[PDB]
RNA sequence: UCAUGGAGGUAGAGCACUGUUUGGACUAGGGGCCCUUCUCGGGUUACCGAAUUCAGAUAAACUCCGAAUGCCAUGUACUUA
């Protein structure tokens, strides 16, 4: 499994971000989200990684 | 989002067509000095010169090529509304 935290904003970033954002499950900054380790997942990681920060 | 399968001819690159073009080889032909002369045909001139050909450049309306992305979908995958 792997912890998902959203410490940037949406604001200013696209749409596709924000959707996989909320995809990811999460809403307000500094949330938490916990998800399997699935290379589906790793894909919405890479996709916001700029907005995000992964632990194990 | 992941995987898989697809249409598509952009960026780039390239010259395989089309145009634009540089240098060289080489020339139909035009201009002159003429030899002549029914100026017929030659000596021919680098004064040009269609084209042809070798190498090298260029392209929104050129393409032998050709991505990333994005798009269409399929899935039982994994989340989510
Ligand atoms: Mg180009
Ligand atoms: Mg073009």
């Amino acid at each position: 499994k792997l912890e998902i935290t959203l410490k940037r904003s949406l604001i200013g970033r696209p749409q596709p971000q924000r959707k996989t954002v909320q995809a990811l499950g999460l809403g307000k900054t500094n949330s938490v989200v916990v998800k399997e380790d699935n290379p589906a997942i790793r894909g919405m990681i890479t996709k916001v990684s700029h907005l995000v920060d992964v632990k194990e």
